[PDB]
């Protein structure tokens, strides 16, 4: 309840609600220009009903040689969920994660900064996050290193050289496709899972028969726990740990790793 909890939003939620391909709240979109500054531009979805109180954000980063439509499908899955999610471009799409992680900053900051009055007063600036995909993964790794605050990070299949996270301290939940041949779970995901300090709050999910390219269409095992990570760490709401403690067993899942409870 919001007595409880003043950033709950939406009705508790189910497995239906959380695998639903749309949440509570309608979306709309703003569209941002490549020509901001620090980052690609990008697409801001959000929730149109304030009546409940504003929202925290995620920037969502793609990989090596791709946009934002890679992305979009996030857009509105979780914004329906109670988010800001900003699909964003890179400068150019051949940007490394160390870049990718500078973006996904520069992405947030325009989002606190610079962003239009219906974004900005739906924002609650305290509550920031980040997500990737592969290279984009990877700077969501890179993101967290510079910036502690983040409230959550979410490495989709990512791709990094560097190996080692353990100073992160932002819960990190990283998704492995078990069949990636581009970034390969064995000397990627698994390692920067294991790398992430063991008192982090974190968790590993890998995708059974999943190849590199999973996270970009859209797949259920994947929005319902990024819908509730992002619930959990950037809302606090504790409604959603029901769904990743104990570790989830879905079907689509080769395995799962986690340190919970996360108290
Ligand atoms: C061709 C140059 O480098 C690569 O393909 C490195 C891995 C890119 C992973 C990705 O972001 O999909
Ligand atoms: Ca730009
Ligand atoms: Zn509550
Ligand atoms: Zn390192
Ligand atoms: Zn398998």
């Amino acid at each position: 309840g919001p007595q409880d909890n003043p950033y709950e939003r939406g009705p508790d939620p189910t497995e239906d609600s959380i695998e639903a391909i749309r949440g509570p709240f309608s979306v709309a979109t703003e569209r941002v220009s490549s020509f901001a500054s620090g980052f690609g531009g990008g697409t801001i979805y959000y929730p149109r009903e304030t009546d409940e109180g504003t929202f925290g954000a995620v920037a969502v980063a793609p990989g090596f040689t791709a946009s934002q439509g890679s992305m979009s499908w996030y857009g509105e899955r979780v914004a329906s969920q109670g988010f800001i999610v900003f699909t964003i471009d890179t400068n150019t799409r051949l940007d490394q994660p160390g870049q990718r992680g500078r973006q996904l900053l520069a992405a947030l900051d325009y989002l606190v900064e610079r962003s239009d009055r219906k974004v900005r007063e739906r924002l609650d600036p305290n509550r920031l996050a980040v997500m990737g995909h592969a290279m984009g993964g990877g700077g969501s790794l890179e993101a967290t290193v510079m910036r502690p605050s983040l409230k959550a990070s979410i490495p989709l299949t990512p791709w990094n050289l560097d190996k080692t996270w353990g100073q992160v301290q932002v819960p990190t939940f990283i998704i492995g496709a078990e069949l990636d041949t581009i970034a390969p779970v064995s000397t990627h995901a698994k390692p920067f899972y294991e790398s992430l300090p063991s008192s982090l709050p974190k968790a590993y999910m890998e995708l059974d028969g999943a190849t590199h390219f999973a996270p970009n269409i859209p797949n259920t095992t994947i929005a319902k726990y990024v819908i509730s990570w992002l619930k959990r760490f950037v809302d606090e709401d504790t409604r959603y740990s029901q769904f990743l403690c104990p570790n989830p067993t879905d079907r689509a899942i080769e395995e799962y790793r986690s340190t919970c409870p996360y108290k």
